[PDB]
């Protein structure tokens, strides 16, 4: 048969890279995240220009792990003045709401043939934190993540 679900012109998709496995667990538990100052600025702009016309998806991967670990949607703008030190390292300023919609490990081998024309045609699996994913490649990534078993 066929699965044409992801094949939608409104939506923006970003890679999230975490050094910390603990912080992934905490994000899933409490449905919150924080990036760097410049990453927060990037995500906040995308969320606030989307005006709720479509989702901002976050594709999570722990640095060095060899796999993605799940997918969340942004659910709020960035609040830059929040309690410090709630994450494994005290390196972060602020907080935004997410909603994890998918938690499972997807090996990089399933995804490394998808390349990002906006990042020198490097594999999507070689991205840095808050690398944006072109929509047509994001649809391919989401289908692979959803279909993996
Ligand atoms: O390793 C990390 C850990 C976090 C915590 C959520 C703040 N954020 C990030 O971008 N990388
Ligand atoms: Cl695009």
């Amino acid at each position: 048969g066929e699965n044409l679900y992801f094949q939608m012109k409104h939506g923006r998709v970003f890679i999230i890279k975490s050094y910390s496995e603990d912080d992934i667990h905490r994000s899933i538990k409490y449905n919150i995240w924080c990036s760097t100052e410049h990453g927060n600025k990037r995500l906040d702009a995308a969320y606030r220009s989307m005006n709720g016309k479509g989702p901002v998806y976050l594709l999570f991967s722990v640095n060095g792990s060899g796999h993605f670990c799940g997918v969340a949607e942004m659910k709020s703008a960035v609040d830059y003045n929040t309690c410090a030190g709630v994450w494994s390292q005290d390196k972060w300023k602020g907080r935004f709401d997410v909603r994890w919609i998918f938690v499972k490990d997807v090996p990089n081998s399933q995804l490394r043939h998808i390349r990002l024309e906006n990042n020198e045609n490097k594999p999507v699996t070689n991205s840095r934190d808050t690398q944006e994913v072109p929509l047509e490649k994001a649809k391919q990534v989401l289908k692979i993540i959803a279909s993996y078993k």
